[PDB]
C-alpha cells in the first residue's frame, strides 16, 4: 500500500497516483488515478469502528449515498474495503473527482447574477430530492457544494445527516452542535437539535448571502457570537416569534437583549437583484415555521428561468426513523458495503 502522510491509503493496485486534498466532517479525502476506468476519482479513508458515535454517521452515510441518485447529489462509484470484518479496520469511499468547490471559487471569483441564480438553483434541486427522502443533510455550506469546469452542482458530504424527526427537535438553551458555526438557524443556540428541514433552509439562505458578496454573511467567532451576528442583521425577535419560543432560559436571553432594527438587505447587498434578496429574507426568517420551504423556494420568481417541478425528481425510497452497540454497527456496514466487493 502507499501512504500519503503517516497513514496508510490502501485501495491499489486499482488506485494510483494519490494526492491528499482534505478533510470531511470526519475522514480524510484524496485524488487518485483509477486504472480500469481511465479517469481521476476522489476516494475518502473512513476508520470508525473504535467509536459507536463515528459507526453511526458513517453507516447513515453510506446508506444515504447508496440510496440517492441525482444530478445534483454526488453518488458512489465503489466502495474499498477488506473481504472480511475481522480484517476490516478501514472503508474507502470512491466518487467522481470534482474540479473545485463554492468555497474555493468564492475565494477570488465574483459571481455573476447568472452564476449565482444557477447555482442557488441546483442546490435547491438537489435538496429538494434529499428533504422528499425525509433526510436533513444539516451541514450545507460552500465547502461542501462540488463544481466541475462548466459549473455543475453537487452536493457532498453527509457525514452529519440525519433523517427528520420534528417531534424530538426540542432542547435547551445553549445545547452543543456538531454542524459548521456559521450556516447555524438561529434556533440551534436558542432551543432546536436541527431536526427539522428548515434547518437546512437557514444554511441554504447564508449560501446565498456569501455568494452575493464572497463573504459569509454571519461569521460569529464562537457559540453565542453566532447568534448576536444574526441578530446584528435580521433585527430583535417580534413578541410573535419570541412567544413561539417556550424554553424559558432562550427567551429570557432574547429579552435581555437591547432593541435592535432590521438592516435592509438592498443596503448590505446595493449590486443584488431585487428578487433574489426577496428569496434570500424569506430563507432567512427568523422563525422556523415561517422560514420558506425547498419547493417554495424553487417556484420563487427569481429562479423562473429554471423552475420546472416535473424535471425537479423527489426520492423514490424515503427513510424511516439506532442505539446498536459499534460491534453490531460494523456488521451493519459490512453488509451495507458487501455489493463492492470483487466476488459480488
Ligand atoms: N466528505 C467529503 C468530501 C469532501 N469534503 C470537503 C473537503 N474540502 C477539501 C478542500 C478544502 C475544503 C474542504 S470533498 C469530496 C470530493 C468528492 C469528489 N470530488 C471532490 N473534489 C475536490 C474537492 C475539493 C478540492 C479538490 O481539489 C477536489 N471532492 C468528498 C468525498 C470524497 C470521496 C468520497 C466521499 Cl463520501 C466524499
Amino acid at each position: 500500500p502507499e501512504m500519503v502522510r503517516g497513514q496508510v491509503f490502501d485501495v491499489g493496485p486499482r488506485y494510483t497516483n494519490l494526492s491528499y486534498i482534505g478533510e470531511g466532517a470526519y475522514g480524510m479525502v484524496c485524488s487518485a488515478y483509477d486504472n480500469v476506468n481511465k479517469v481521476r476519482v476522489a476516494i475518502k479513508k473512513i476508520s470508525p469502528f473504535e467509536h459507536q458515535t463515528y459507526c453511526q454517521r458513517t453507516l447513515r452515510e453510506i446508506k444515504i449515498l447508496l440510496r440517492f441518485r441525482h444530478e445534483n447529489i454526488i453518488g458512489i462509484n465503489d466502495i474499498i474495503r477488506a473481504p472480511t470484518i475481522e480484517q476490516m479496520k478501514d472503508v474507502y469511499i470512491v466518487q467522481d473527482l470534482m474540479e473545485t468547490d463554492l468555497y474555493k471559487l468564492l475565494k477570488t471569483q465574483h459571481l455573476s447574477n447568472d452564476h449565482i441564480c444557477y447555482f442557488l438553483y441546483q442546490i435547491l434541486r438537489g435538496l429538494k430530492y434529499i428533504h422528499s427522502a425525509n433526510v436533513l443533510h444539516r451541514d450545507l455550506k460552500p465547502s461542501n457544494l462540488l463544481l466541475n469546469t462548466t459549473c455543475d452542482l453537487k452536493i457532498c458530504d453527509f457525514g452529519l445527516a440525519r433523517v427528520a424527526d420534528p417531534d424530538h427537535d426540542h432542547t435547551g438553551f445553549l445545547t452543543e452542535y456538531v454542524a459548521t458555526r456559521w450556516y447555524r438557524a438561529p434556533e440551534i443556540m436558542l432551543n432546536s437539535k436541527g431536526y427539522t428541514k428548515s434547518i437546512d433552509i437557514w444554511s441554504v439562505g447564508c449560501i446565498l448571502a456569501e455568494m452575493l458578496s464572497n463573504r459569509p454573511i454571519f461569521p460569529g467567532k464562537h457559540y453565542l457570537d453566532q447568534l448576536n451576528h444574526i441578530l446584528g442583521i435580521l433585527g430583535s425577535p417580534s413578541q410573535e416569534d419570541l412567544n413561539c419560543i417556550i424554553n424559558l432560559k432562550a427567551r429570557n436571553y432574547l429579552l435581555s437583549l437591547p432593541h435592535k432594527n432590521k438592516v435592509p438587505w438592498n443596503r448590505l447587498f446595493p449590486n443584488a437583484d431585487s428578487k433574489a434578496l426577496d428569496l434570500l429574507d424569506k430563507m432567512l426568517t427568523f422563525n422556523p415555521h415561517k422560514r420558506i420551504e425547498v419547493e417554495q423556494a424553487l417556484a420563487h420568481p427569481y429562479l423562473e428561468q429554471y423552475y420546472d417541478p416535473s424535471d425537479e425528481p423527489i426520492a423514490e425510497a424515503p427513510f424511516k426513523f439506532d442505539d446498536l452497540p459499534k460491534e453490531k454497527l460494523k456488521e451493519l456496514i459490512f453488509e451495507e458495503t458487501a455489493r463492492f466487493q470483487p466476488g459480488y
